[PDB]
Order: C-alpha cells, then structure tokens, then sequence
C-alpha cells in the first residue's frame, strides 16, 4: 500500500517537551496572530495566583512571564481578549479588591512581549470588544450597564451611553446597541430601543423600538420586533444599517420560541425558527440576497433551547455543503446533507465496506450519521465534532454511526475526501484529529480511558497511517493545539502525568517527515461535485463548476505556508433550478416551474398584508443568492403587484 521510511528518527529530535510546574484551575490557550508562533497559556488557582506562559516557537518552548502581569490574579471569565488579524493586541482582566472604584486590565500590543497595567473608570461586565476596522478601538459594558468606549486601546475610556444591554461592532467603526428605559434588561424584554453611533458616541439614531434582540449576519441587520398589544414577535431586516427596514418573509414566534442565525454570508442566511412549545426542534429557512424572501429548507431541525445545541455544520472544505441533524417522527435522530446551500437535503452515503448497525430496519441498505454538538451534549463517547478546513479541499472528518439513526454505540472515525458525497471508516474507535499543511498531514490521538504515549499520522489523507511514540512516560491526554488555518506542520499534544499531577505539552514538527516541497506534478485535476461525468452540467452548484488542482494521495510533499488553493470556475446555463419562487409563488409536486399560489395562508398572508410593495410585486422567480449561472433560461416576468390578491377578500374602507 505504501508508507514513510526512517520516520522515527525524522520525528525523534523534532519532539519538544515542556512541563508546566504550577498548573491547576482554568487553564486557557490563545494564539496571537498568524505566522508568529505566539501561544499564550493562562492558569488560575482558587485558595489566589495566576500563571502566564508565552511561546514564540509554535508551543515547543514556553517562557514564564507571570512577572509581566505584576504577579496579580486574572479573571478567566473574561479570558485573553486577542486583537484581530496580526494587531498583536492582548487584554487580560485582573481581579480587584472589593472596595475598588473600577476594574484593572493588562494590555500588550506587541504580541505579549511588554504589558501595561491600566486601572479603569468602571468595572467590566463583558470581555472587551476590539473593532473590526480599527484594532485600537474597544468597547465594553460596565457592571452598572453603561457603554464605555476606548479610542486608544484601553488607556482612555468614556461612557458614551448609559442603560445598555447589548452592543456590537459593525462595519467601519459603527456601533449598534439595545437600550432599556424602565427597570432592567429582563424587565424591558421586547420594549428595548435599538440605537446606532457612526462617530463613537458623538451622534446617535434610534433605528429600533419595541425590540426583543438584534444581530449582524453578513450584509444584513436582523432585529426581532415585538407585536403591539400582542405577545408575539417577528424578524425585520435592514441592508442600510437601520435607515430602512423591511419585514422578513418568516413565521412569527411567541415568548417560548427563538430565532437563530445558523450561518450568514454575503449572499444569504440560514435561519432557524423554533417550533411552538417545547418541541426540541424547528425549521430552517434560507433567505434571498435581500434577506427578505425566505424559502423553507429543512423540517424538524434538531436545536434544543436558545442555549443552544444544534448539529448545524458548514462543511468548509467544499462550496455549498452543510450537514445537520433532524428529529424523526419516532424520536430518532438523522443526519442530513445539502450540497447546494440547502436547496435539497438527503441522507449521507454509507461507507461501501461498512456494516448496517442495530438501528437499521435493513441489513444491507442504510446511511452514515454524524456525531456533533448534540451527541457531545448527551455525554456520548464523542471527543470531537466534525472537522473541515477551507484549505484542505473536500476533506471532512467526523465521529460516525452507520444505520438508520444516531447510535449510542462507541463510534469510529470517518473520512470523506469529496466533501461528503462518499465516506470511508478512517480509524476504529474515538479519536482526536487535526489537519496540518492544508491536508499534507492528518494527525490522530486515541481517546482512551487510560494514559497514551503514541500519535498516528497520514500523508495520504487518512488512507494509510503510521504510529509514532512521542513519549517514553505516557500521559492522560486532554487536547490538541495547532495554529488556526491548518497551515503549520507543528502540533501541541496536551495532557498530564499519572499521579501528584504535572501538566505537559509534547509539540511535534513534521518538517523532516515532509522534507520535499510540492511541485506541479504532485497535483492532479479534480472537478468538485461530480455526479454523472458524461453530463454537460455535471458539477453545476449555484450555477457554476469548480475544477481544482489537488495534492495526490500518493505524493508526500509539503504544500507550504504560502499555498493557494487553485480552482477554475465554469459558468453553466441557467435552468429554472437556479431560481427560487419569489413571494406568492410555489412549486407543485416534482415540477420545477413556479406557479402562483391559489390563495396565501398563514405567515404568508401576514406578509401579504403588513409587508411593502417591492417584495409583493413579483417576478414569479428570483435567482438563488450566490448563483452565478449565465445564459440558458431567464423567466422574464412582468413585476405584478400582489397587494390586490390579499385585499381581494377583505372588505376595505374609503
Ligand atoms: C461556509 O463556509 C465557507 C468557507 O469558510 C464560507 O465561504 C467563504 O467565505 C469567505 C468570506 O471572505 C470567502 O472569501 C471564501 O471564498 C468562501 N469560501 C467558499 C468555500 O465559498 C461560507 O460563507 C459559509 N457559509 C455561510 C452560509 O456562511
Ligand atoms: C513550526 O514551528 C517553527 C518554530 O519552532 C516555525 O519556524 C519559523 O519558521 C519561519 C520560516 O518558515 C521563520 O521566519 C521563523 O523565524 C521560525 N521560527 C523559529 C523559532 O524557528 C515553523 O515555521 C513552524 N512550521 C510551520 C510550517 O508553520
Ligand atoms: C439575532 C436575531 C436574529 C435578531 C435574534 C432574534 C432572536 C429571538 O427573538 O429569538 N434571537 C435569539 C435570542 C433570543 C433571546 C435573546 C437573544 C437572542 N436572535
């Protein structure tokens, strides 16, 4: 089959141990900027003392800098507030004496090399929020519920507004916030006012009233608005930062239900709407590019309370792929996969050489099911949720169960190399997995009940493995650490020695395992989303194909830190399949044509009344958001006003 030679040597000298002398309590880990190797470990003990370690070599060596934080006690509730991109900004929130006028923070703007102790004119209630546009601009909520803003990275603060419940950093240093008038935040629930500040407190605009909550998603601003002399509430959307608002074409909810943004981007949002009264499920809706028109995408979508378990996963290694869990009528849980951004959802293909477990009503015919957030929450034997990396094309790794529903059995690990069209059992039993060098290295740690001393690796995308002993003295494993972006060749194995417990981190560099750097010949041409290769339209997802250049499973070379995923789009001809029904239109049975509804019912009728001209004047069809098809079919429809078909039945005044 093929394996790596003299590998023990290549890794032996590349295995860097480091012990953590004083360690117990809340033990945090933080990476500081890309391509820096900066790791910040922070431990807190309760009698009192706080330990702070720093690295500059991808966690191979740490240098105790507890001295830099003037040997004070840090409140892990706030954690290490790290600055965007490579700003190098780090904020630590220290525990102060009960009497104190305000809180105290430690700030570094040089990747934790030098810290500034800074006392504050208030006590923080929230972690400090860095501005996306300006890393030197911060905002925070006082314990007294006041909005404070720093224009100089924590040095100088000023209470820009008082009675606030929630504040968010928008695009280009703009802030949005909910403001209560009466008692508290919990008292004015659905009575709050939504405000905006373009100039950091200098000017304000009340962009909302009778607000339950608000949130940002891609290009949209959503806000649940409470009904007048009514218990219910509904979503309203604003593409212009609160200047104009349109009602969303979504159902309304009572006080016992919630709305959740499952995923949002520049084209659309996946919106979860809770089903009425303690169901433990809801319905997924996909939006239009305006965030106004909504297409029902998935029924009985498993999502617990607002807080807040769902198996909703974006399969980041391949475009338009998402996986989630649905509740079956017999109260069993099934995994569903979408390949066209929730257009159509279906079961996952069962790994060819895998057996149908006890959950299957058929010995030979069934599907793969995935363990995610929910399995974990129900204390199942799941050490890790699915993992996909945008730089490792088509790779998905997850804990599975082959059958008709999610088994409670001890799961094995499964791998897909084509973004979830086809799967194969990667490893037997639970494991901790990580992707390195954009899929050049796959790493695995066994999830055992007893100490471990070995690590497994694959240079052919989990098709062939090679066990290596990182330590003579085994450890009780906790987790892995690798630099966000899956580009390093460095991995930190964490755990503790068998007791008299001492924490350790064995970091391994795979520089000598993958000595040769990849070249043109190591890459092959791969069409994503291929289904029927003899078809002109094969691979068309959202109107276009993407033909990639992918690393050969056989090739055992290094992509490098500077690797660019290379693809080539091919613009397909529009079919009606590239359009979704606009307001008031529907798709009968199997047919792909959009016919007008005989008569609007439910939340559709509500919108037909309480909505605006633009959205109701259709245009039987609308192009799927993010759909880039050209040519072919264009359903050229005269923009017909529908606020006649609703009012048609209602007797109306003069
Ligand atoms: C699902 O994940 C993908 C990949 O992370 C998101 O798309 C990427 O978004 C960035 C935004 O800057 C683009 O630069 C990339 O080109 C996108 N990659 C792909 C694979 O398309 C996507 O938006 C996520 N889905 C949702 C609905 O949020
Ligand atoms: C793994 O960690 C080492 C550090 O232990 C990284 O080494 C850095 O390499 C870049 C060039 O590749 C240099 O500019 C740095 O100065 C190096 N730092 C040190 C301390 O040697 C290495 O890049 C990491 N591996 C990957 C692929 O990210
Ligand atoms: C972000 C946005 C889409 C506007 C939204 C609206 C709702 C809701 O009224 O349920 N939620 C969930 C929620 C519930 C209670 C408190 C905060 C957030 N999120």
């Amino acid at each position: 089959c093929g394996r790596v030679r003299d590998f023990v040597a290549k890794l032996a000298n590349n295995t860097h141990q480091h012990v953590f002398d004083d360690l117990r309590g809340s033990v945090s880990l933080s990476w500081v900027g890309d391509s820096t190797g900066v790791i910040l470990v922070l431990t807190t003990f309760h009698v009192g003392q706080s330990k702070l370690y720093r690295s500059e070599d991808y966690g191979k060596n740490f240098k105790d800098i507890t001295d830099l934080i003037n040997n004070t006690f840090i409140r892990t509730e706030f954690g290490m507030a790290i600055g965007p991109e490579n700003s190098g900004k780090v904020v630590l929130t220290a525990e102060v004496s009960g009497g104190s006028r305000g809180g105290r923070i430690f700030r570094s703007s040089d990747f934790a090399k030098n810290f500034v102790q800074t006392d504050l004119p208030f006590h923080p209630l929230t972690q400090m929020m860095y501005s996306p546009q300006n890393s030197d601009y911060l905002l925070a909520l006082s314990t007294e519920n006041g909005l404070w803003v720093s224009k100089n990275f924590g040095g100088k603060w000023e209470e820009i507004h008082k009675a606030v419940c929630l504040a968010k950093w928008g695009s280009d240093n703009t802030i949005f916030f909910t403001t209560y008038a009466n008692g508290s935040c919990k008292a004015d629930l659905g009575a709050l006012e939504l405000w905006r500040t373009s100039d950091l407190g200098k000017s304000f605009k009340t962009i909302g009233v009778k607000i339950y909550s608000f949130g940002l998603g891609g290009r949209f601003l959503f806000a649940s608005v409470m009904a007048d002399k009514d218990t219910t509430r509904r979503i309203h959307v604003s593409t212009d930062q609160g200047d104009t608002w349109s009602m969303a074409q979504l159902p309304s909810v009572g006080q016992e239900q919630f709305y959740s943004i499952l995923a949002a981007n520049d084209d659309m949002v996946f919106m979860h709407v809770d089903e009425p009264g303690d169901t433990g499920f809801g319905t997924i809706f996909t939006s239009d590019d305006r965030g106004i028109v909504y297409s029902k995408s998935l029924d009985r979508h498993l999502y617990t309370t607002t807080g807040g378990e769902t198996d909703f996963t974006n399969v980041t290694s391949l475009r338009g792929v998402y996986i989630t869990s649905v509740l079956s009528e017999d109260n069993s849980i099934q995994t569903m996969i979408t390949f066209d951004q929730g257009g159509r959802w279906t079961h996952l293909r069962k790994p060819e050489n895998s057996e149908c477990d006890a959950t299957a009503k058929n010995k030979n015919e069934c599907s793969l099911h995935i363990h995610a957030s929910y399995s974990i929450s129900q204390k199942l034997n799941v050490p890790m949720a699915p993992l996909s990396e945008p730089n490792a094309v088509g790779i998905v790794i997850a804990h599975g169960s082959v059958g008709d529903a999610i088994s409670v059995m001890v799961p094995d690990v499964y791998i897909s190399d084509d973004g979830g069209y086809s799967w194969t059992k990667m490893l037997e039993g639970p494991h901790y997995y990580t992707i390195l060098d954009s899929g050049g290295i796959i790493v695995a740690i066994e999830h055992s009940s007893r100490p471990i001393n070995v690590i497994k690796f694959s240079t052919d995308e989990g098709q062939c493995w090679q066990t290596y002993t990182f330590t003579r003295d085994p450890i009780y494993f906790t987790g892995l650490a690798s630099e966000p972006g899956a580009r390093s060749m460095n991995i930190s194995i964490w755990g503790f020695t068998e007791s008299t417990s001492q924490w350790v981190s064995y970091t391994i560099d795979f520089k000598d395992i993958l000595e040769r750097n990849c070249e043109e010949k190591d890459y092959t041409i791969w069409l994503a989303h291929s289904t029927d290769p003899e078809d002109y339209e094969d691979g068309c997802i959202l109107g276009y194909k993407e033909q990639f250049l992918r690393l050969r499973k056989s090739s055992m070379c290094q992509n490098g830190r500077d690797y660019v995923v290379t693809k080539q789009p091919s613009i397909c001809l529009c079919s009606l399949e590239d359009f979704l029904c606009d307001f008031g239109y529907y798709r009968p049975e199997n047919d792909s044509k959009c016919v007008e509804q005989p008569e609007l019912k439910g939340h559709d009728l509500e919108f037909c009344l309480y909505g605006r001209e633009e959205h109701l004047t259709t245009n039987g069809y609308r192009k799927i958001p993010g759909d880039k098809c050209q040519g072919g079919v264009n359903p050229v429809r005269e923009v017909k006003d529908l606020k006649k078909k609703c009012t048609s039945n209602f007797l109306s005044p003069e």
